[PDB]
């Protein structure tokens, strides 16, 4: 039998996918997770005890972003191994394609939290290879179900590209994307590109946004804003065509935005 339900913080969450918590753990009905250190436990009683003893009230590593009560922590898999393993097992409950859980040393993890008087509460994360041959600026990205559809995922995507910009390089999420992942990246790419054509070659857009030319082209194609002339993709849009898309119900602007002023981060 698999883990099919977790209790974390004040939430109970049903699993979407198999996650390889150890047999005894992963043959318990429900796992209880400390929302701060992500230790997983078998019993309500061991969970209650731990809550009284655990002194963590935020993720480990460095707080590299903080605006109002939104916080991002940068966590090196090498320095912070158990925590990152616990994070990956948690993540795997909601990711179909994640294959890596214990071998966390090659990754850096960016943890999103909502802060209040009690502590910094985990919302989601993304992982990123320290060295990615495929130029992936995201390995996996996950927002916990009770926080989904509220702009946190868009925030993390935007955040991952701010990192890429600061690294002066283009980046793309590692494939295959979930359907939810595709919806979110298509939505993000479209907004960013449209806004850049409201207020330019594909080469220029890629340099300005750190979106890869491939992702720009596929996005522009879905928007019918590219012409194809003898094997070159050429941007073809009118400033009013741009604005029709942005003004429609399709593109909302009530986001949480990444404020570069609140980002404390120097490139690897
Ligand atoms: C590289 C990879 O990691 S691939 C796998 C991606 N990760 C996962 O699948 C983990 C499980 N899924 C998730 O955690 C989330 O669904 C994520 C990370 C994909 C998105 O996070 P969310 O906070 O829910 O997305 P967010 O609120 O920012 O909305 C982003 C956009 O995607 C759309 N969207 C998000 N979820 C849905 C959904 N079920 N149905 C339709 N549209 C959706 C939103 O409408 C929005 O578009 P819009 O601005 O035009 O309205
Ligand atoms: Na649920
Ligand atoms: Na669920
Ligand atoms: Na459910
Ligand atoms: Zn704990």
């Amino acid at each position: 039998k698999y883990v099919d339900k977790i209790h974390i913080g004040n939430y109970e969450i049903d699993a979407w996918y198999f996650s390889p918590f150890p047999e005894d753990y992963g043959k318990q009905p429900k796992l209880w997770l400390c929302e701060y250190c992500l230790k997983y436990m078998k019993y309500e009683k061991s969970y209650r005890f731990h809550l009284g003893q655990c002194q963590w009230r935020q993720p480990p590593g460095k707080e590299i972003y903080r605006k109002s009560n939104i916080s991002v922590h940068e966590v090196d898999g090498k320095d912070h191994k158990i925590y990152c393993q616990n994070l990956c097992l948690l993540a795997k409950l909601f990711l179909d394609h994640k294959t890596l859980y214990f071998d966390v040393e090659p990754f850096v993890f960016y943890i999103l939290t909502e802060v209040d008087r009690q502590g910094a509460h985990i919302v989601g994360y993304f992982s990123k290879e320290k060295e990615s041959p495929d130029g992936n600026n995201v390995s996996c990205i996950m927002i916990l179900p009770p926080y989904q559809r509220r702009g946190y995922g868009r925030f993390l995507i935007a955040f991952s590209y701010e990192l890429s910009k600061l690294e002066s390089t283009v980046g793309s999420p590692e494939k295959p994307l979930s359907d939810l992942g595709k919806l979110s990246y298509r939505s993000y790419w479209s907004s960013v590109l449209l806004e850049n054509l409201r207020d330019l070659s594909i080469k220029d857009l890629s340099q300005m946004t750190s979106i890869t030319q491939n992702d720009i082209i596929s996005t522009l194609q879905s928007l019918n804003m590219v012409k194809y002339w003898k094997g070159q993709h050429v941007i073809c849009v009118t400033p009013k065509l741009v604005e029709e898309h942005l003004k429609s119900a399709q593109y909302k602007k009530p986001p949480i935005t990444v404020d570069s002023v609140c980002l404390k981060w120097a490139p690897p």
